[PDB]
């Protein structure tokens, strides 16, 4: 019965992670010391309840930009064009001139986007190695390499109109570069017209795959 | 050790459910008896492998319409911005005049959409009570009630431009009916301009939340 743990305190507003892997607002209604660490009981605003580890709760405020760094464990807004969801990720880039003063987020499922400071929430008790709670092993391993090598970031230069092969579902596909935005490129898959924003250091882009397998 | 279980045959193309709850093409590489039933080993096209229950694999073909019914357990195409994913659900409506010859799908996460016959795949070994493998209990219970009562479906009649309260994250929001499509309405949330398709029998729509209470 930990009524408090640092600035965590029962009755506070909080975000908690659900089994959809999206994050939702609620109230912290209990803290319990249990075996090695602590667990946080959240009552979500839709009345659901969950007992969560400290890396599965986030503060209901936007961190000051000067408290974030490459590797920071965050919850960020994800937008499909009509709906908005909150999903966990890693800060891959902080605001700078070339990225038009945005944060690049690497989400736990492998997606990447640029967001603003007002679209982020800090996870309360992230693991010492921030990537170690990423479920997708290929994503986890990529983040570990990326944060460890930062700022050494191999990327490929692409231009609008350029024709390249892009990976999807374990095979290569004919694709076209539609647009470049900072460290991201918008790829059109020519066969079925899906579009995707992809990190320019991703080995899903054949030139990066190659530039990295160049022997 | 089996090479065949009915028309599940080692080497066949298949869809398998991953931990993202999306479904992905692969090959059936093994059939194993483990404990009381069978498991199906799938090698995904990206070379990952999973040992899956029969309700977590689907055939890689579109079922004949008129072999689908209300309650059928299916995998359906979902549009996520400019991306397309496969996700499990239940058939809520079969093609008719009112729905412009489409299938209404109630997805396992509570979303609903109309799809065509070429956007569906049949799950290989669904449970006889097909909803019983839905993880979200509120969703599971809704589907059980819906299928049991079908065709008797309380729904509210809405028209484009109508202003109503719609529930989201446990509170009620000023919203507007933008469009009616069969048993779905497209709701604009006026505060933040999110848009969402919602079933006209959902108690997230204030008028339905009251029609139900009135009964
Ligand atoms: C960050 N990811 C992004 C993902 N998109 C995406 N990922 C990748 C990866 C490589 N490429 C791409 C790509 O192109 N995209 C477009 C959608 C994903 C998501 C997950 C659950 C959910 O659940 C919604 C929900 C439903 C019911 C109740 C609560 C929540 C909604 C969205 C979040
Ligand atoms: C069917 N549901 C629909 C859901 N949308 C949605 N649901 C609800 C529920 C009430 N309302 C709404 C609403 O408005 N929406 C818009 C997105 C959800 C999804 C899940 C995972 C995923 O993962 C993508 C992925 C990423 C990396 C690797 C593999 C896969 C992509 C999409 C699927």
């Amino acid at each position: 019965e930990l009524s408090k743990d640092g600035d965590l305190i029962v009755s506070m507003r909080i975000l908690g992670k659900k089994r959809t892997k999206t994050w939702h607002k609620g109230t912290l209604i209990a803290i319990q010391t249990v075996g090695p660490g602590k667990k946080y009981k959240v009552k979500f605003d839709n009345k659901g309840k969950s007992l969560l580890s400290g890396n599965h709760i986030a503060y209901d405020y936007h961190p000051p930009a000067d408290k974030l760094y490459v590797g920071s464990r965050v919850v960020a807004k994800y937008k499909d064009g009509n709906q908005v969801w909150l999903y966990a990720g890693i800060v891959a880039e902080t605001p700078n001139v070339k990225n038009k003063l945005r944060f690049l987020i690497f989400f736990d499922d492998g997606y990447a986007s640029y967001v603003t400071q007002s679209e982020l929430y800090p996870i309360c008790r992230p693991l010492k190695k921030t990537w170690e709670d990423i479920e997708d092993i290929s994503c986890r391993d990529f983040i570990e390499e990326y944060v460890t090598a930062y700022p050494n970031r191999p990327m490929v230069l692409l231009k609008s109109g350029q024709l390249i092969k892009t990976e999807w579902e374990g095979t290569w596909w004919k694709s076209r570069v539609e647009e470049v935005d900072g460290s991201l490129v918008r790829i059109l898959f020519l066969d079925d017209k899906r579009c995707e924003w992809i990190y320019r250091g991703s080995t899903r882009l054949e030139p990066m795959f190659s530039m990295k397998t160049s022997s």
